This record gives structure tokens, C-alpha cells and sequence, in this order.
């Protein structure tokens, strides 16, 4: 099993001219291998792909993977909804170095599912790279069923995972039964905070959820007592991250609110968000940092 | 705080024809009193009230609350669309002998904000009991939102609770959050097995759910363990409700599965359910049971 | 075809007691067969089916049919989500005179599709009556789709129309085109206002619409300018029509706004509707009065 | 008022390499311009936008702003995810001599209405050019409500108008009688072929829907003989045109069917369409071919 763990969604840093910021973000890539996390997902909803050019996309892919140095795996996020720029995207991963992508389907037209399978077959047959789906329905306007992601694993020998970002047990459950049925080492890894607690006691494999950011001790001391078998411990860090999720209703994007929580909890770095996103005002950074100081985050 | 606990939606059991089965009915209930649960809640969903005319919701409402004898607290479900039969029925319930009513939002009109407020301020007032609300979006096509919920309690003493039946963790801890911030007491059960860990973790109060039937030993004792400090005990109990709800799968609407489970768990009774309602089929059933032999339930 | 062209889905009058008014209902009758109508439909959503008990109901349609005497085709809302009290009102409709059912899906638990035909099979199966569907699915959250209608039709020869009451073109063309398709003289009547036209001019039969109540000579001389070929007179009726509906945004549910409009366009009625509906305020009344004064309803 | 009238979303023409076909876009073009339309919309839904580069959509801005040269107002749709490159689309369109911009909500993230409508605040902020804002929520999953979108209105003198994209004769209605009740001038286009006739009836301003590209002469016939005060032939074409949307379920996405049918119906062109859209199959085609052939089409 691929990608298993706790794998942070990395925030990309930009200076206040909406450039990659280098020192920031490599001090959060450190900060992040530090603390224990088992891989590393450049370019996912956090990461702000969808608004990035292809070009900063790549330059940003490049960066990351080189600062990484192979200390962990890397996973890039290389979907969108021109499925030409996806291949290009996917293919320079590869050949940068990645050691995986990871794939969204296509968030505009939510397309036939003859064509759904077909895109996923074809930016698969594209690398030779483990292929990771990306289920994030309340965005798509699409959900990738278990029945279909079975479909694909059944189809594509690299196409071994999931992040399954949905607030839904059923959907869950129903995903590692389905596919992890069939094929066992296929990894499931959740999207939410508050679902990594029942995504391992479910027979899945770990998270990438926001909080991997600014709080990554909580999620890998979960995933450590609980590997240890001390279910009393890993269920205390849930208790925690049940509740964290409060402070990304405080703005929508909120990519803002996940890094001045990075700053908030102890690193400095620049802030700014690429529109439509926007600043979180001071009146709810006051918010959030009164949330993280009840949580004892910083 | 009223009502906390588990608190199982019994089944309603009749006979071939159609028609409240006593004996099967109080078994039912002595063995879940003898199971150690807090309450017992009739007429709620799995207890087929939207298929029950009122006369028939009044004679097996008088015949639980005779029964039960005032062995643990009683609520009688009492909503529906027609909001002078719910006053009716409401007020039955408390001249019966009822400890309190729940009571559902209307599931054809989605009534206007001003018209729902006014409902449920109402039926409230129709009764010195206290009432609890029932949140079931899935089938009223209207949500009980936690801000709503909040706006209610402000504005009647008697309305105390909610039973709030959704498969999301945000809805519970917003409900838990916006509601108990302003009212300590007021009590927050979830509607679904696999959700009662999670709402105890939050700071709610329990739950109304359909395994509470079948096997109330994995809640009772999941309550205990928590309540004893015994996270790790409690979250064992919590890895079997996480796996029960696929069984509901089996067919829609499922009170036929839940029956069947009664049976098969070693309560013999009639599994009659009313129409719109259907038998559970063999192979059906034999997929229920490989289900609950492979949990430990029978 | 049965049941085609205008057939309003008559409101019931009350008593400020909440009781059935029989002067203001009979009128109300009297003006529509006066106005030229092909047909009384009662105790459908504007009829207040699901605010009013079983006996209440049975009582409504003996006098709307003896009322009626014969003079137009009758029509009676026999659905709910108790299966058993749907065939119960179903039997004693033809039993009172009816010349046919109108039957929604059960609206609270949205039933497997096997269940779902099952139940229409059932009902259909208890009376030797013709059989109209009423997809409602804003309601129900529950869509009869066109598939599923010709299914019907195939399976039982009394289930002969619709009434689809969907704003979207694609619903009611798609519903005309599979299912006149297969049973040409299957009748498909809209349930708003504002798509008679289409559905005329798509191979349709009429409309069930609310303004049937108040304005039935719009809808009447509509029908009867598309049948002489005049379509510019049908057009310019039907752009009345397209208007008419902002009236509804009113209230919620508007079984008031419907009944002050009968009013407002002449007739003097009691204007009483049944909890959890409640009173049109008097600024909403002059709001009404000056959107009919705008399109010459009164 | 601006952009009034028929203004179809131009299908882009592309070789099989899938690079722009300069001659057949140039005469798909020129059979427009031919048949009557009042403007030209290029890199809408329709025109694939979604699945191409940021430089790919200038160059085809570019070479379809020349080939028109001035004959008829032309329309760019700018909008995508990435603001950053909105605006430089929309700057690079007014530059290359583009009548105005359409402008599309962010359709991965769905932002705060603050957000909202800080974003078309700046794009329209960005060029001296009118805009027309762009709802598909079909496709966005955020509403542009009429409220919304009045708001817009008042705030910037140069947003003038709206592709309401829906299948709502209520959406339609309210949009007009909310938006130009408070700006007479501000443009109401229909997104559906079969809501031209109703937008024109309830006060809106003409169409940008599929059937432009391929059957021009029914909506310019249509808006022709509406102008001349002729109802019962606008009528006539209003009933190809509630029938033409049977061919868009052929597949999804459907620009493969929109240009096959550019074919079948007379001009020769390139048919291939950008991935994750497919090539139609035979059988498709011939299907195609049936259904215009039965409109009277080709």
C-alpha cells in the first residue's frame, strides 16, 4: 500500500506579488518532515491549483520535489478540467520526480461516465506513476462513486488510492469495502480532520486534511498510538481534531484562514492567497487565534 | 438535561394483519429495558408512523406507555403534516402518561421560515411536556438548521432536545456548539449508530438509532465505557456501530431489515411491516444474517 | 385521452372553525363550470390533502362529487404516505361517485423503485377508476421520471396520465416523448401555470395549475385558442400566464394567497386555511391585489 | 441595450491535431454573420474555454475578433478559476478590439458572496468594455441569484447584462423583473434554446444557446417576426425549438453533437472536440441526422 499515513495537503507560500515564495514555503516543507508526517501533497484545493497557470504550476512542482530531496513522498496534484494540460502536468511530475499524482475529475462539465473513465485511463496510461483520485464533491458537482472507483482500479493497475474528501461515514465505509475488497492494497486516505480517527478503525489508511498544516502533531500522534495499539490515546487526539474544523468556516476559499494558523502556530511566513480568494480580516484572525489557543495549538 | 442516553426507536410490531401485535410489542420492550437502556422512543421513524392513522398511533402509544409502566422515560412521536392531528396527538401522549413528545418539521409543504417557527412554538405550547425536535432531512427535504434549533430553544423552555439524523459530523458539532453554547441543558442525540461516539466526544448527549433494537448491548455499553472513563473500551463499541449501518442498504425503507435483525438476534416476533413497506426477501435476509454473525450480534 | 384540458385543482374552503365550507366550495365549483373547465380535481396540494384526516377527506369528496353531480368529470386526491389509507380513500372515492383518482408517491421515505411500483400497482389494483400519477417532486424528493411512467402504463391499463409538476421544459418534453411515445393516449397535464403552452405545443394534454381558481378563463380560452389554431391568441394568453406565478412567492406553503385571489377577482369566500399553513397579512393581500389589478385578473 | 437579439456561443473549430482550424471556424463564422445574428460569443461553454490553454483562448479571440472585422459585436468569454488569468484575458480581449467580455462565477471553489462580488467588481474594474456576467449553475454549483446580481448591477455601470443559463421559467422571470425593473437597459439572454420565446414574452432581450451554430435561421426568424409584431409565426419557431434539445443528450459534454450537427445540416468543418469531451460514434450521428431531419433542419 502506497501513500499511507498522514500526508499533509501543503499550503503553497506566496509573496505579497502572489509569487512562490522559496524560503517560506521550504521552512513549512521542514517543519512539516520534522514532525513525522509520511508524504507530502503539493498542489491540492489547499494548495490553490485551480488558481495557478500551468507554467506556476510546474515551476512550483519543480521547487517543491527538489526541496524535498526524496526525505519523503511526494504527491502532485495535477488535475483540473483541460484534460491536455492535465497529461502535460501529470507527465512533468514524472519526470521532476514525483513519485505520484494525484487527480481530480474534471469540476466544470461533470462528464459522461464513458467519458469520466476514459479521462482517468488516459492521464493513467500517461505516467508510469502511482495514480491517486481525488473525490471532492462538494466542489466537483460529481462524486466518484465506490462502484466506479472500483471500476477504475479494476481497469489501471497504477491507479492505487483515494482521497475521499466528503463529511460522510457511509461514504467512507462503502469505499473501503468496495474497493479495498477487491484490491487490498489500494489506499484510502480521508480529506477531513475529523474523519481520520474513523477512516483507520473503518480498515483505511490515514488523511489529507488541513490541519496536517499548522497542527501536523495531532494527526501523526493519532496515527502513532494508534498503530500502537493505544486506542485511548489516538482517541484523545481525535477529540481534538473534531474540532478544529470550526475555523475553516470562518471565510470561503478558506486557504487564508490554514495560513495564518501556520503563522499563528509558530511560523512566520507571508499569507497572501492568489483571488478570488482574499485576506482574512483581523477581526477573524483574532477568532481563529482564539480558537487555536482553546485547542492548546499554539 | 432530559433524555440523554441511549434512548432506541422501537420498533412498532403488529401482525399478519396489520395490526398491533401486544405480546410481540412488550417483548420487544422488557428486552430492551432489561438491555439497560435510558428511554424508549415510539412512533419515531423505524416505528412506521408517516404509515399509521392516528387512532391507530393513539392505541399503541396508550398500549407502550401502559407497558413500559414508568421503568424509564417514555417519548412518544407525534408529528406528521397535519398540525392539528400533531396537537391531537400531542396532547394524547400527555394524558396517556408520556414523559415527552418528539416532534418532526412538515415533510410536504417545506414551510416558510415564519410558518415553521410558529409550528413548533404550537405544538409546544399545546402541552406541559417537554418536547423534543426531529431533524431527518434526507426524507423532509428540510433542514433543521443549528441556528433555528438555537432560535426555538430562546423561545420556548419546553423545547428541549433534538434528534438530529444526518450522516455529518459538522451538522453535530454546529448543533452542539450553536444550541448547548446558549442552552447547557439541552440535549443532542444523534440519529445514526455510527455517529454516537463521535457526539459524545462533541459534548452531546447520545443516541436514537435503529441498532438500539437489535443490539442495544453495543450502545449500553459504549455509553458506560465512556462515562467510565474507558475511551479505548467505548471505542471498541464504536468500530461495531461503524460497521452495522451497511445492513440498512439492504432494502428502502429498511424497518423490514430492522425486524429482521430482532429475529435473527433471538427475539422472535412478527417482522410485518406496513405497506408502502415490503417483506425482506430470503436472499436479503440471508445477507443480514452473515452480516450480523460476522459483527457478533448472533 | 382522459382528463384532458384545463382542470383546476379546486381549493378547499373552510370555516373560520376550520370546518368544510359547504356554500363557499360549492360556489367556487359554480364559477368553474360556468367558466368553461373540462374537469374538477380535489383534494390535490392546493386542496390541502395533507393538513386534513382521513375522515375529513372522505367527507370533502362526497360533496365535492355530489355537488358536482355530473356536469364535469371529477377528479380526487386519494395519496399520502399511508398505503392503507391511500386504498381506503381510493375505494370509497369510486365508491362516492368519482370518475378517478390522482395518486402522488409516498413523500416521506422516498421507496425503493421496486416498492415504489408496487405501491402504484397496488392502489391502481383497489378500484376499477382510471388512475392519474402526481409527480410533485419539490414535495416528494422523489422524481417520477419518464422511464418510470411508461413502466407504469405498461404494467396496469387504469394508470393513465400524469400530473407533472416540474418547472423545466426538458421534464415535460421528455415526459410527453416516452411516454405518449409508447401509449398515445396517455394524458400529460402540467402542473403550472406558466408551462401550459409548452406543454400543449409539445404533444401534451393541459394544465392542473393553481390559477385554474382564480383566473380559469385564461387557462380556458388558451386551450380553447390553441384547438381553433390561433396561436398568437393562445400566445397572448400564455403571456398572462407566465406572470401570474410571482403571486405564489408570496407565502409559503400559498394555499392562502390562492384563496384571497378568489376572492380578490370577485367571489366572497372564506379565506381560512389549515395549520401549519396560516393567514395572508394585510400588506401581502394589497401586494396580490395590485399584481392581479397589473394583468387585468381584477 | 447592448448584445441584444441572437448572439449564438460560436462552436470552436479545431484540426484533428487540435490546434484552431483557422478556415473552418472563419466559415462557420461567416454563415452567421449570413444568416442574420446581431453578434458573435466566442469561448463560451460551447466554444470549449474550459479545455483550453490561457494563450490558446487568445489566439482564438484574436483570429475571430479579425475575421470578423467589425460586421457584427463580439462577445469573449473570459472566465475560468485562475482570477489572475480573467483578467488578463479580459485585457488581452479588449486590446485585440473585442466589443465586450462574459464573464463566468468561479466554478471550482464556490466564494463568499463577499468574494463574489469583489471578484466581477475587479474584472469589470479591469477594462473600460462592457460585461456580461455568465450563469450556468448546472455547471458552477453557485446561483447567480437576480438579487445577486442586481447588487452587481448598481455596483459597476459597465456590468449591463446576463447568459442566464437555466431551465426555469422562474428563474428567468424574476431575473428580468428584479434586475431591469432597477435598470431598463441591463440585457436579459436566455442560455436555452427552448426559453427564447419566454424570455422575449416576459420582457428580456433574445438567446445565446447551441442551436445558433447550426440552425441560426429558427431564432433569427423567430426574434424577426416577434419585432414585427407577429406572434403566431414567432410561435411556430418556438415549437422547433422546444423539440431542437433532444439532441444535447446524445452525450455529455455535448459540443460533439453541436458541431456533427454544424455538418449534417451543410457546412463541412472539423467535428474533433478537446478531451475530456469524446468523438461521437456512429450510431449517435445517425441519430443526429433523424432528429434534425425530422425538424426540418437539413
Amino acid at each position: 500500500a502506497l501513500f499511507t499515513g498522514i500526508i499533509p495537503p501543503v499550503s503553497t507560500i506566496f509573496t505579497a506579488d502572489g509569487q512562490l515564495d522559496k524560503p517560506g514555503t521550504a521552512a513549512l516543507i521542514d517543519d512539516l518532515i520534522k514532525a513525522g508526517v509520511d508524504g507530502l501533497f503539493f498542489l491540492g484545493s489547499g494548495g490553490e491549483f485551480s488558481q495557478l497557470g500551468a507554467e506556476e504550476r510546474k515551476a512550483i512542482a519543480r521547487f517543491a520535489i527538489d526541496h524535498v530531496d526524496r526525505r519523503v513522498p511526494v504527491l502532485i496534484g495535477t488535475g483540473g478540467t483541460n484534460a491536455r494540460e492535465t497529461i502535460e502536468l501529470s507527465q512533468h511530475a514524472q519526470q521532476a520526480g514525483a513519485d505520484g499524482i494525484v487527480v481530480i475529475n474534471p469540476y466544470y462539465w461533470k462528464v459522461s461516465e464513458a467519458n469520466l473513465i476514459r479521462y482517468f485511463e488516459q492521464v493513467a496510461d500517461s505516467v508510469t506513476l502511482p495514480v491517486m483520485l481525488y473525490n471532492f464533491p462538494a466542489l466537483t458537482g460529481q462524486d466518484l462513486t465506490p462502484a466506479l472507483v472500483k471500476t477504475l482500479a479494476d481497469s489501471r493497475s497504477n491507479i492505487i488510492g483515494i482521497k475521499d474528501t466528503i463529511d460522510s461515514v457511509a461514504h467512507l465505509r462503502s469505499m473501503i469495502h468496495t474497493v479495498k475488497g477487491a484490491h487490498p492494497h489500494f489506499t484510502v486516505l480521508c480529506g477531513y480532520d475529523d474523519h481520520l480517527f474513523n477512516t483507520l478503525l473503518l480498515g483505511g489508511d490515514g488523511a489529507i486534511s488541513a490541519s496536517g498544516n499548522f497542527a501536523p502533531q495531532v494527526s501523526v500522534n493519532l496515527l502513532k498510538a494508534w498503530r500502537d495499539g493505544d486506542v485511548a490515546k489516538a482517541a484523545g487526539y481525535h477529540q481534538t481534531l473534531l474540532q478544529i474544523p470550526q475555523m475553516y468556516q470562518l471565510d470561503t476559499p478558506f486557504v487564508n484562514v490554514i495560513k495564518e494558523a501556520i503563522v499563528l502556530c509558530g511560523r512566520p511566513v507571508s499569507t497572501h492567497v492568489l483571488p478570488p480568494a482574499s485576506p482574512l480580516d483581523e477581526p477573524r484572525k483574532a477568532q481563529l487565534k482564539t480558537l487555536l489557543q482553546q485547542l492548546k495549538l499554539c
